[PDB]
């Protein structure tokens, strides 16, 4: 409702992320695609093929209808399945595998993380990119040490402490207005993710806070910036957009 500028910012930042790593007629695999909110962006990027996967049958069926009644000049494939937990094989190699605000679920257990990493490596084409957006642990924990753990929009609560240091917590409860609620999420063990990928041939090629990314593409794109309801956000809204960060791995 009021969390609009944030939805617009996160959508803007996502659109710019897609625009930086995709080319024409590209093959895109959207992990945890939800109700297909990135379609419109991919259409602009002028991609030739879109395959959306998401564990929730309801999310897919809702995603099917969007492409079913939207203006797109590319093929759409949807299949409901756990892309992070259970083994997945679509029998294809995409140019771009995207994972927006979900990869963190692939950190339920150290085993789940391994499966989700091999599923990506397997389907990614040599030289293809895997872009993603996830909450920043470093950020989240540094705000905890202070006191900024919430505001008028969001609210993050850390887990208990049974003989464990603040560096032992592996999950947190997230709350957002007009959406997420007491939704527990696992922290993204960055080093662990980077190490796991390295072994599979994927190297980290990018990492930057949502705000440093936001105010960077905003100046490079004086056009796109306006075409989409953007601008600058109040400190309260900038507090939420700061939790996240862009991370990109490339297949070599």
């Amino acid at each position: 409702s009021k969390t609009i500028n944030i939805r617009n910012a996160n959508n803007f930042i996502k659109a710019c992320l897609i625009r930086l790593y995709t080319k024409r007629g590209d093959s895109v695999l959207d992990l945890g695609c939800g109700k297909g909110g990135d379609l419109l962006k991919y259409e602009r990027a002028g991609i030739g093929e879109y395959y959306g996967v998401d564990i929730a049958e309801v999310s897919i069926n809702d995603a099917r209808v969007r492409a079913r009644n939207m203006k797109r000049r590319f093929k759409v494939f949807f299949r409901a399945q756990d892309s992070y937990g259970r083994h997945m094989d679509l029998g294809k190699e995409f140019d771009v595998i995207s994972s927006q605000f979900s990869f963190h679920y692939a950190f339920s257990t150290s085993e789940s993380l391994d499966i989700a990493q091999r599923n990506i490596a397997r389907h990614l084409r040599p030289g293809g990119y895997f872009i993603m957006t996830v909450p920043s642990r470093d950020v989240i924990l540094e705000r905890y040490k202070q006191g900024r753990m919430s505001n008028d929009f969001y609210k993050i609560e850390l887990e208990k402490m049974e003989d464990v240091p603040m560096e032992s917590v592996r999950e947190y409860r997230f709350t957002l207005l007009d959406s997420v609620n007491n939704c527990i999420e696992y922290f993204v063990d960055f080093t662990r993710m980077v190490d796991g990928f390295k072994r599979l041939g994927l190297s980290l090629v990018e990492r930057k806070g949502f705000i440093d990314f936001y105010e960077d593409e905003g100046r490079r794109n004086p056009e796109l910036s306006k075409k989409m309801g953007l601008g600058c956000l109040t400190r309260e809204e900038s507090e939420v957009v700061g939790i996240y960060e862009v991370v990109v791995f490339r297949k070599l």
